[PDB]
């Protein structure tokens, strides 16, 4: 397919620097939804500000964890279905701690503004579109933690 190698050139631009890119999403993700800020609870503490999110260690090792599924799921891209389990598993796991599906979207919308800052001219609206489909991917596997 045209779609997965889209995805394939896009991701090798941005897995060369994983925390730096994800430190992208997350911020614009706090810009976006600042109720997303509480639910990281290291040492049962709540960061007060977006900015104390990245002074903490737990809070970075969580956005190379990000980076991880993301960069399986780029592998994956012909097939999916292989991670589906493990996504499924990811969803409870957050469901757990306080996110709500709703909150997707959000996220979602933050992977693309992260990649359509690092590539520039390169996010081309059919990059978006490949993007979307598997980001939506994820999610519909994720969201399955919530069964239905
Ligand atoms: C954006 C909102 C999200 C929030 C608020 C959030 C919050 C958390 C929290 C609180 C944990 C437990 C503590 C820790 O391991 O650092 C966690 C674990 C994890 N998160 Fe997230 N997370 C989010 C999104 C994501 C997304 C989109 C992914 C992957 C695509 C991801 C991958 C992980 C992984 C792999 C773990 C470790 C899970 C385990 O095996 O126990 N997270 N997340």
């Amino acid at each position: 397919r045209p779609e997965s190698e889209l995805i394939r050139q896009s991701w090798r631009v941005v897995s060369r620097s994983p925390l730096e890119h994800g430190t992208v999403l997350f911020a614009r993700l706090f810009a976006l939804e600042p109720s997303l800020l509480p639910l990281f609870q290291y040492n049962g503490r709540q960061f007060s500000s977006p900015e104390d999110s990245l002074s903490s260690p737990e809070f970075l090792d969580h956005i190379r964890k990000v980076m991880l599924v993301i960069d399986a799921a780029v592998t994956n891209v012909e097939d999916l279905s292989s991670l589906e389990e493990y996504l499924t598993s990811l969803g409870r796991k957050h469901r757990a701690v306080g996110f709500r599906l709703s909150s997707f979207s959000t996220v979602g919308e933050s992977l693309l503004y992260m990649l359509e800052k690092s590539l520039g001219p390169d996010f081309t609206p059919a990059t978006r579109t490949a993007w979307s489909r598997l980001y939506g991917a994820v999610v519909q596997a994720m969201s399955r933690g919530w069964d239905g």
